[PDB]
């Protein structure tokens, strides 16, 4: 009878620990007769394809539904008409009627009005989608998106080519939602729902109204806010009976800031703890630090659910050091390159395999090239198949400067790999047993990390022994039954 709604701004196929944690939690809840649905707030025309890939890749349970305002309001708008209305496409065809089409590239064409002596449009055509950029006085004023043969969205641009408005279209070709965009700030302003003839001040109010419509106001319905950016949307609903929880997935302290300052999003959640049923943390240490500053009484520790990988045959014969993460400053990748430089100096056979995507790619590439590590350190992009890549790693490392819990470290340990990790707040000190399943290193100590990496690369038997203890440690600490009991207590 308990229904859960796990809230994050968006879902995609190239995401990190938070999305993994949520999808795993949904699967375990569903095995315990508790519905675990995801709610997102962003527009993706291809959301069907993302969800299919997440299910077929075994990341997402087939029973885990995703609710989303664009999907919900489109399905309602679709009921209002029987036949497709071609007014928009006719308006475009009429605009370009006089215009001659000239191919610029393989996919790009331009429309020139011979009469007016002016270029009115650019068109880019792909397999599934066609984009039109419309121009007046050599300035773009609108973009039209065709997907699967129909207009799904239009965008309006000012004279600075900044987005000032977005319009969304139903499966019958009708406008059902439009919003103003602040051109410089790129923030969402007034939002208009065409069906209800209803106006909202901003995206928070619109998304809070969506939650009011989607979730019945009963105590057997639970909102779990995972995305810290989404917390204002769950706080500002008119629900009086629904249970509301916030999960803190990461160190709340300002990144690379020793002042004791706390991040704005996490500070907002923690200051408003009294307005919700509970704040869930992943470690006792994080709960302790939060209780000290915020004097919260509804704080709870529940570890992330973990997917126990199946025991496998280790065909290990390669000295590869593995690292799988979002390429973000949090992960201390410059410290990793420093460790790699020392390890490569004493063993040229050592490869460092870095899997993931992010802003830091160009910086790390420069560091690899600068230290002549192009042979030894390789950025291999995002993998939907992390398990297979880990199986061929000798050891996995973390240079991370902060965590909520090391899910990539846990994943490696479950696949019987030894781990070497900087001892950072709300991170690996819970599950890394220094000398038994891997090594806990003083933060930013390059030499100590490098030495233990070399010790493991030079001693396969020790590596295998530490690895088996790691798998056993994770199975013992993060038994799904214990976590299910903790969640069920919160729900009652
Ligand atoms: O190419 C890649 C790169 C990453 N991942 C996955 O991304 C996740 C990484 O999670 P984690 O190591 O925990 O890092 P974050 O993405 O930073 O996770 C955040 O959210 C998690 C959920 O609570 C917390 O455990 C972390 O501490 C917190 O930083 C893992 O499941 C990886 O398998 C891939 O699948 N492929
Ligand atoms: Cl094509
Ligand atoms: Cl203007
Ligand atoms: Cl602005």
């Amino acid at each position: 009878m308990k229904q859960t709604y796990m809230i994050v701004n968006e879902l995609d196929v190239n995401k990190g620990g938070m999305t993994t944690a949520m999808l795993t939690r949904s699967k375990f809840f569903l095995d315990n007769e508790i519905s675990g649905d995801i709610i997102t707030f962003d527009f993706k025309a291809n959301y069907k394809d993302i969800l299919k890939e997440l299910v077929q890749s075994k990341k997402m349970d087939k029973r885990t539904q995703m609710h989303n305002p664009f999907i919900y309001f489109k399905n309602i708008s679709n009921l209002q008409h029987k036949k497709y209305n071609y007014t928009m496409t006719r308006n475009l065809s009429n605009l370009l009627k006089d215009s001659v089409e000239i191919k610029e590239n393989s996919r790009i064409s331009r429309f020139f009005n011979i009469m007016s002596r002016e270029y009115l449009a650019y068109k880019r055509e792909t397999e599934q989608e066609t984009i039109f950029d419309l121009f007046k006085n050599n300035l773009r004023y609108k973009r039209i998106y065709f997907y699967k043969g129909k207009i799904v969205k239009t965008e309006v641009f000012n004279s600075d080519n900044n987005l000032i408005a977005e319009q969304f279209y139903d499966d019958n070709g009708y406008l059902y939602l439009y919003r103003q965009i602040n051109p410089e700030k790129k923030s969402i302003g007034k939002t208009y729902l065409v069906c209800k003839e209803k106006q909202f001040k901003n995206n928070v109010e619109f998304c809070s109204y969506f939650l009011d419509k989607l979730i019945p106001d009963i105590n057997d319905n639970i909102i779990i806010c995972d995305g810290p950016g989404s917390f204002p949307k769950i706080l500002k609903t008119n629900h009086k009976n629904v249970k509301k929880f916030a999960v803190i997935h990461v160190n709340h302290y300002k990144n690379f800031d020793d002042t004791g300052a706390v991040k704005k999003q996490e500070d907002y959640i923690l200051r408003n703890a009294n307005k919700i049923n509970g704040v869930v943390m992943l470690t006792e240490a994080q709960k302790k630090d939060i209780i000290e500053k915020y004097k919260i009484t509804n704080a709870y520790v529940i570890s992330n659910f973990i997917n126990i990988t199946d025991d496998y045959r280790d065909k290990n014969d390669n000295k590869v050091v593995g690292h799988i993460s979002r390429l973000v400053p949090q992960k201390g990748l410059p410290y990793l390159i420093d460790v790699a430089k020392k390890v490569v100096e004493q063993d040229n056979s050592v490869e460092f395999h870095l899997y993931g995507t992010g802003e830091e790619k160009s910086k790390i590439e420069n560091l690899i090239q600068e230290s002549n590590l192009t042979n030894n350190v390789k950025l291999l992009g995002y993998t939907t198949n992390a398990i297979e890549k880990i199986k061929d790693f000798r050891c996995v490392i973390s240079t991370s400067q902060f965590e909520g819990q090391g899910l990539s470290l846990i994943e490696a340990m479950l696949l019987k790999k030894p781990v070497v990790a900087f001892d950072v707040k709300y991170g690996p000190s819970d599950f890394v047993k220094d000398g038994k399943n891997g090594y806990l290193i003083e933060n930013k100590d390059i030499k100590k990390m490098a030495n233990k990496i070399l010790k493991l690369l030079h001693d396969k038997e020790l590596s295998k022994s530490l690895g088996k203890h790691g798998r056993d440690t994770i199975i013992d600490m993060y038994q799904p039954e214990k976590l299910m009991v903790k969640w069920k207590q919160l729900f009652n």
